[PDB]
């Protein structure tokens, strides 16, 4: 299954760097997207993930279990042979019951015989791959909350109905900031690591552009992939060596107290904004291969990852000049 190549896409430099950043350093949390109806927000996600290497997975498991001793014990699984599977994207659908979204035991069948009678929901697909929300300031508080939740332990634990189901879920949430309902609860944008704005072109020209690359795409998928993939192939080969860099960049006291500066200036004060700050810019350095995290690693960084936990560029031209 062909998908528009991550490196043919338009613009979107924050968002396409959020999702690398996010791609090396999944600790960073969650990527909140702002934006209008038409930017195609979801296109980016799908893009990179189609340009990751496939996953190594038992063929008939719920959650993708990388092996046949790690399929948990209330799934049943027949096809045990492992197979090669794109990274999962999972669509998160407003209206979505809870059941659907993080699994639920058949309290009927449950009784019958228990623990195999758990009917998995979208964490259990989303599990080694990525969590779409196209409407996420519309889904329910308690929803959002349990995906950030879970987003972040990487695990999902379903203690209800008299049994303890659990299995793992790790996975980047992706959350999309439609137009404007109401820039709802600041208590769960905090929650997010990074955000970006992904506006959609206004010039004609631009437009055009991008409505060419999508209609040539369409016109022959494959013969478009020929010609963007090795391009999406360094992308990918700079996200992989950034991830084996990653342990050994450098974060020297000048870069934390850069980060501490910049945070105690701006409102969003320390550590979930600071870790999250450093976190970003040491990702950025492996990305860009290097030694140690700067004070421009930081800068480039800041607004995606502090931004949206106020009550920015310009207080960072001025704290860190």
């Amino acid at each position: 299954r062909p998908v528009f190549p991550f490196s043919a896409i338009v613009g979107q430099e924050d968002m396409k760097l959020a999702l690398l950043l996010t791609a090396v350093d999944p600790g960073i949390g969650g990527v909140l997207v702002f934006g209008d109806r038409g930017t195609g927000k979801s296109t980016a996600v799908r893009a990179l993930a189609a340009l990751l290497p496939e996953i190594e997975a038992v063929e008939g498991c719920p959650v993708s279990s990388p092996n046949v001793e790690m399929i948990p014990d209330w799934a049943t699984v027949l096809s045990t042979n492992v197979i090669r599977k794109p990274t999962p994207v999972v669509d998160l659908p407003l209206g979505v019951s809870e059941d659907r979204v993080v699994g639920a035991l058949d309290i009927e069948r449950a009784i019958s015989k228990g623990e195999k009678a758990f009917e998995p929901g979208l964490l259990a697909r989303a599990n080694r791959g990525y969590l779409y929300i196209d409407e996420c300031n519309l889904l329910e508080d308690h929803i959002v909350d349990l995906l950030l939740d879970v987003a972040q332990s990487g695990e999902n634990v379903v203690e209800r109905d008299g049994l303890s189901i659990r299995h793992p879920a790790r996975f980047v949430l992706v959350g999309s900031g439609n137009p404007e309902e109401g820039d709802l609860r600041p208590q769960l944008l905090d929650r997010f690591g990074l955000s970006v704005e992904v506006l959609s072109p206004r010039d004609v020209e631009t437009r055009v552009e991008v409505i060419r690359r999508r209609d040539t795409y369409d016109a022959d998928p494959k013969a478009f992939l020929e010609e963007w993939r090795p391009k999406d192939m360094d992308i990918r080969n700079q996200i992989l060596e950034a991830r084996e860099r990653l342990p050994k960049v450098e974060a020297p006291n000048t870069a934390l107290y850069d980060c501490a500066a910049l945070c105690i200036a701006l409102g969003s004060d320390g550590l979930r904004g600071e870790l999250t700050l450093l976190r970003s810019a040491r990702a950025l350095a492996a990305l860009e291969g290097a030694t140690a995290v700067g004070r421009d690693h930081l800068k480039r960084v800041a607004t995606m990852a502090l931004s949206h936990r106020l009550r920015v560029a310009r207080t960072v031209e001025e704290t860190l000049p």
